[PDB]
DNA sequence: CATTAGA
DNA sequence: TCTAATG
């Protein structure tokens, strides 16, 4: 956590690199796996040979540990961070819709910036487009206190098409947490579940209430059970108008939305523990279901939900308030 | 790890 | 169809 940082941070430097101005995957999920152990590792790292001795860490690392250790420095590294394509190559991927492969692809077209990109305009599908056009917003933090204001309005809209619509709003948001980077919206209604063959339009009527009051503004992409959007608070009595926010809302069966919802708000690490948990409490938990263990090895059969709390009872803790749901 | 776009 | 991009 500390003792093992430069490496580690060294190394995922390196990892980074390699899958994203690189192709190489391997090199790649190679200086992770290290990254990896060398940061469970109990020890100050004295030297590469030290290292060495683990899993994953082979001799072209070890090597560059030394380097580190002895000069307070990479050159690998140096040379990298100078390097101008690789600088671009980091630089347009924040580009919502940019990807590594669509990163290499502009820059060797010679699109390397904000302002290349606009000249492009045409190069660019819609999705780019959009992440283009909002780019500062994109960036940009959520206040709670319009996480607030955002929360509102998209439930009264749910509750105006069908009343008998159930959303919430996942996150760490959820989570009390003063600011926010997007808005998860996990959606879901009585008529739609495991096997009700679908209702697309379950979705599809909310979006069109979102955007007939100018909620939404845009659409990354819309899909029968997911859309990815762009919003935006009606901007007040002038002087102030509100950035454009990434929303995002998803269709889901009656029948597993509290394990997703449970599972959407977090923590990471919450999550994961309250899964190691239920393990022990003879139990399996994921994203949709809740299924009692067999000792064969394994088992299946989802357990019935209708609440947080019902998960909470199955594998027998402390209801937690998502407030304090931290880890 | 699953959904969407797109070409 | 595949393959990239989000989460
Ligand atoms: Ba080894
Ligand atoms: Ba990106
Ligand atoms: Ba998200």
């Amino acid at each position: 956590e500390t003792l093992n940082g430069g490496i580690t941070d060294m190394l995922t430097e390196l990892a980074n690199f390699e899958k994203n101005v690189s192709q190489a995957i391997h090199k790649y999920n190679a200086y992770r796996k290290a990254a990896s152990v060398i940061a469970k590792y109990p020890h100050k790292i004295k030297s590469g040979a030290e290292a060495k001795k683990l899993p994953g860490v082979g001799t072209k690392i070890a090597e560059k540990i030394d380097e580190f250790l002895a000069t307070g420095k990479l050159r690998k590294l140096e040379k990298i961070r100078q390097d101008d394509t690789s600088s671009s190559i980091n630089f347009l991927t924040r580009v919502s819709g940019i990807g590594p492969s669509a990163a290499r692809k502009f820059v060797d077209e010679g699109i390397k910036t904000l302002e290349d990109l606009r000249k492009n305009e045409d190069k660019l599908n819609h999705h780019q487009r959009i992440g283009l056009k909002y780019f500062g917003d994109f960036e940009k933090r959520i206040p709670r206190e319009e996480m607030l204001q955002m929360q509102d309005i998209v439930l009264n809209e749910v509750k105006k098409v069908d009343s008998e619509y159930i959303a919430t709003v996942c996150g760490s948001f959820r989570r009390g947490a003063e600011s926010s980077g997007d808005m998860d919206v996990l959606l879901t209604h009585p008529s739609f579940t495991s096997e009700s063959t679908k209702q697309p339009k379950l979705l599809h009527q909310v979006v069109e209430q979102l955007q007939k009051v100018h909620f939404i503004t845009d659409t990354l992409s819309k899909g029968e059970t997911k859309f990815m959007g762009v919003c935006q608070l009606p901007s007040k009595n002038d002087e102030k108008e509100y950035p454009h926010r990434r929303i995002d809302i998803r269709l889901i069966p009656k029948d597993q939305y509290y394990c997703g919802v449970l599972y959407f708000t977090g923590s990471d690490i919450f999550n994961k523990n309250m899964r190691a948990h239920a393990l022990e409490k003879g139990f399996t938990i994921n994203e949709y279901t809740i299924r009692p263990l067999g000792v064969t090895g394994v088992a299946g059969e989802p357990l019935p939900v209708d609440s947080e709390k019902d998960i909470f009872d199955y594998i027998q803790w402390k209801y937690r308030e998502p407030k304090d749901r931290s880890e």
